[PDB]
């Protein structure tokens, strides 16, 4: 009864900034070992029938709902506040940490390699970056592989910009982003070489998803995907029940889905999975927590920022308090248990 | 929808000058690609069919179309552009740079001294140069071949002047020019040696053409032929689609045909083949660039020109980026993929 306003009053204490970091980590771990509990089973064979009927019945949805309340809420966010939170790269995503030692920038670049060595990008190949964001990977490829011809898709339209500006601003040419939403996008190109980068979490049906994807892939192409996960299994992010106040926290309702480590594996009707890699939870962890210090690092030109965009300071206050619950959530979830619950995965397709 | 008219948009930037170098080039190697992939078939024996449905429609047409709309809108340029533009022989053709720092004068000679290796011309012999042009080749043949007796044939009344005075301005007896369309020329005389530098691409019927040729041969005279082509397949200069910009951006519709390397090959009916060489597109990609770097060095004095030539600024603004256009143009699908895609090909025959 007044524990729904017990955790309606959470919520404005977390909006006014008045709860401490610490309680907030405290807080989170509780739902965290909430959703443990309600995720892992007695049983082996309940664990995998729950698998295989998350996989079923999105096989009966769209490729997406979601589609445009999409990006206003998220991704539709100004440019001059995401080079103060994200890196050099504005990488909107997973860094590799490889040493205690790592900074973002150096974590930015990690997985940045990482990626064309695991996508075996070379000089000469066409890639495709579907959901690019801020053209972290598009960026990166095209300057290292000057004989490539990248080709970034964004249904965000702040997205493309900055991405062809600075793409002209860094001496690059074989850059090239499009305009759409890959929902309901067709193309009669193809690419050697199709990246995506932690945007199949938005989506649905992924057995229509990878069959539009998979026509796009060039005859001996290859299709690389990352996507945070849970090592064992995968659920809808919908609340717990009338207590649980962390899965909305952060992501607006019916926008996200957990995959388990090996959710992919049940989809290869058009695609066929050649090597898969999993990441320690860590290396998500670390980047939320080097997007937190930024932010606290430099309130001093954000909170005047987040005014002027804004009308209030009131709001302007549950913004910059939504952005901390952000790197918050990242940080306490995926480093959970020394990052061995909720992780990042690597999967290599070909056609 | 509004692809079309984000074309014609795109056009009226490049008219007017205000898209600049680097976003020109971008847009050209998509283009340039997208016509790679429609070239390429996934099977040889379809890309050899391709060759045979074009060598047999040809046979059907007759020798040229758009004849003098072809002598309007080009090769009828006044000549104190093109000595500024081009070398000191005004080679409206491709040149060639032997090593990096080969200057565009040292690669107009290069070429004329490969033609008369490879076409064996000697002292004692008599040479037609079909579509002289400013007569590079026959000014060059004429000079130290001094026993030679060189005929050049145009029907651009501009390229017949220029030729005559700068001939006797260089005290030349040899040089003899004839004005005439060789789609419908004919003439009782016969020569050892007829010259062909980049004129098959302006015809149609070329058995047709070929046939006329011959008759001009003297028995143990020899043909050498000069064309732009790609290594593998063929293609009338016509749009691939509405959103194909580029192929009519430099040419008139229906004056331009892009042969393979071995078309001409398939044309034997009167004449057969002695020998056979290719030529890196890198030649004529550097030659367009020698070409534009002499344009944007001499704005000062080409501006009024065209103001003259003109009557208004508008227009004149229009031609200059037309030329840029045009070497532009060359410079990338000659230049695509180091030279190792559109080429220049060399044929010798014998009657
Ligand atoms: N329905 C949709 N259609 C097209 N793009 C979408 C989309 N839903 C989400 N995206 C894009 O996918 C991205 C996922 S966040 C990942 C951003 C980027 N790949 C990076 O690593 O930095 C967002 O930038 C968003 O713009
Ligand atoms: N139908 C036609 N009849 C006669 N000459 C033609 C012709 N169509 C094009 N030409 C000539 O062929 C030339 C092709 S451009 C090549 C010019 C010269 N051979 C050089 O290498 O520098 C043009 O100068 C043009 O005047
Ligand atoms: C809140 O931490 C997350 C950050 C991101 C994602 C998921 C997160 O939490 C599960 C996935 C995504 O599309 N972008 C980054
Ligand atoms: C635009 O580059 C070209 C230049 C020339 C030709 C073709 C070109 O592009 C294919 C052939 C020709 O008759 N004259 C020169």
């Amino acid at each position: 009864q007044t524990k729904k306003a017990a955790i309606v009053e959470l919520l404005k204490q977390l909006e006014l900034g008045l709860v401490p970091y610490d309680d907030i980590k405290q807080l989170i771990r509780r739902e965290l070992a909430r959703r443990l509990q309600w995720g892992y089973k007695p049983t082996y064979e309940e664990q995998i029938a729950e698998i295989q009927n998350l996989t079923h019945s999105l096989r009966q949805m769209k490729i997406a709902t979601e589609v445009e309340t999409l990006d206003s809420q998220l991704y539709e966010i100004p440019i001059e506040f995401l080079k103060i939170m994200n890196g050099s790269n504005l990488k909107g995503s997973c860094c590799y940490f490889k040493e205690d030692s790592t900074t973002l920038d150096e974590a930015e670049i990690a997985m940045l390699d990482l990626y064309c060595e695991r996508a075996q990008i070379q000089d000469g190949q066409s890639v495709l970056d579907l959901g690019c964001g801020q053209g972290a990977l598009t960026l990166h490829v095209a300057q290292k592989y000057k004989n490539c011809r990248v080709t970034a898709v964004t249904n965000s339209v702040s997205q493309k910009e900055y991405i062809e500006e600075e793409s002209r601003r860094r001496n690059l040419l074989n850059v090239e982003v499009k305009l759409a939403d890959i929902t309901t996008h067709e193309m009669a190109e193809t690419y050697d070489r199709i990246l995506v980068i932690e945007l199949f979490e938005h989506m649905k049906n992924y057995e229509l998803l990878l069959r539009k994807i998979s026509e796009w892939i060039s005859k001996d192409g290859l299709l690389f995907l990352e996507h945070i996960c849970h090592k064992t299994f995968a659920y809808h992010y919908e609340p717990l029940d009338d207590d649980d106040w962390f899965t909305e926290y952060v992501f607006p309702a019916g926008t996200m889905i957990i995959p388990s480590a090996s959710f992919f594996l049940y989809f290869q009707d058009d695609v066929s999975v050649v090597n898969h890699w999993t990441l320690s939870g860590k290396h998500f962890s670390r980047t939320n927590e080097e997007w937190l210090k930024r932010l606290d690092a430099n309130l001093d030109v954000i909170k005047p920022m987040f005014e002027t965009l804004m009308g209030n300071e009131e709001e302007a206050v549950k913004l910059i308090n939504y952005w901390r619950g952000f790197c918050l959530s990242g940080m306490e979830m995926f480093g959970y248990n020394n990052g061995e619950e909720w992780m990042a995965s690597h999967v290599l397709f070909k056609k």
